[PDB]
């Protein structure tokens, strides 16, 4: 089976590279497996199910890539950990541009990913960032200021904290959202070609410079609040 | 006479985006839903690529026009309020026009490359507005220029950017301009493309605005240290 479902995922991933989602076809996938259109449907019931399999696969590969890169190390500091994560995410997106598009690019209209399948893997990189930043809180380099956000943002953040076992207060969590948005934004601008013609000679150097600013956001205090 | 037909074609194209994305763009379907014949449509919009190009130009222009309107109702002391107002207007446009945002800043359309002679100008209008708001912060001294040089080749690339946008920054401020654009685009895309998920944030606009205020603090080096 999974030998079969594996091949489906591999095929579908190729159809993604070539035509994007529109061109997903349990029809093509069917021929290749020496199979009748109808035969495939037990393994993968529908175009949607294919899409969710392809999503879980991309998310997992990305997260495994990140996990691997953290196990590689200068354990020196939380900030070096954050940089290593960001660099791994970007490197993965640059090597897998169509799968980056799948994950963080345009939605497939008519498709809604059942969270029960996607939630877990979809938060593993987010989770890595939180884990990395939690180290900087435990060692005092990232100073909690007990600056409470208005509701309902504060209660939103409290759920997020509990989910991830993250000890950052409301300001740290705001800064984490900025970090993630900046990382995903920078990557997508590069990968999707949106800086355009002859603008950046080495987009990676610019990405690294952005990450360093985002680290400095986490490390310094911007309001008179003590 | 063409002009008015082209408009109904483009409006129906905007609808197909909403319903099928760039995939479902079809001049033939359009051609029907206007009680017209397929062969008649190519006379007004000659290909899928031309339809996409019209839809891109339309979207970039509407987005920029929305920014420009929001700035005209920031009547203010403040370069920072301007930056915040631009960012808010971009997000508002994107959430209200999510399929057109996808067309602009989402995944590339396989096989298609926008003609820079139709798209490049309008595509720089909002970036341009941010540089103009930020330049006012530099003029008043809230954003201080240094002689620090960004790591190469950034510094070299940045000189060409400052010239193109008539922006009187230094390297450091330009880096922070790239950060702001990335943060804005990135935050909007995560919300609009449905990564956040339904429940997580009660109003994502509120977190977004907090992020923009942090980006303003980065530009102005508004922080202190306990040394
Ligand atoms: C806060 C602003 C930061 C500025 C950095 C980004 C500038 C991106 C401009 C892209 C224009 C483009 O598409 O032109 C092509 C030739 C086609
Ligand atoms: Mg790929
Ligand atoms: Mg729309
Ligand atoms: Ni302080
Ligand atoms: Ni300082």
């Amino acid at each position: 089976r999974e030998q079969i479902e594996a091949k489906i995922v591999e095929l579908g991933r190729r159809q993604l590279l070539d035509h994007g989602a529109a061109g997903l076809s349990l029809r093509a996938i069917a021929r290749n497996l020496g199979m009748v259109s109808s035969a495939v449907y037990r393994y993968v019931s529908s175009r949607d199910e294919l899409l969710t399999l392809l999503l879980v696969d991309a998310y997992s590969d990305l997260a495994d890539t990140v996990d691997r890169a953290r196990d590689d190390t200068v354990a020196d500091s939380w900030s070096d950990d954050v940089i290593a994560i960001a660099r791994a995410v970007r490197g993965w997106a640059v090597t897998n541009p169509a799968r980056w598009a799948l994950l963080y690019g345009s939605p497939v209209p008519g498709y809604h990913a059942p969270p029960d399948r996607t939630a877990g893997v979809a938060t593993r990189v987010v989770g890595a960032f939180f884990d990395a930043i939690a180290a900087g809180i435990a060692t005092g380099d990232i100073r909690l200021t007990d600056d409470v956000a208005p509701q309902p943002m504060s209660s939103d953040f409290e759920k997020i904290r509990q989910e991830f076992g993250f000890p950052g207060d409301d300001r740290v969590v705001t800064k984490c959202f900025l970090l993630w948005a900046g990382v995903v934004g920078a990557i997508s601008l590069e990968v999707f070609g949106q800086y355009g013609a002859d603008m950046l000679t080495d987009p990676g150097v610019v990405f690294d410079a952005q990450t360093r600013l985002l680290v400095a956001v986490l490390a310094e205090h911007h309001h008179h609040h003590h």
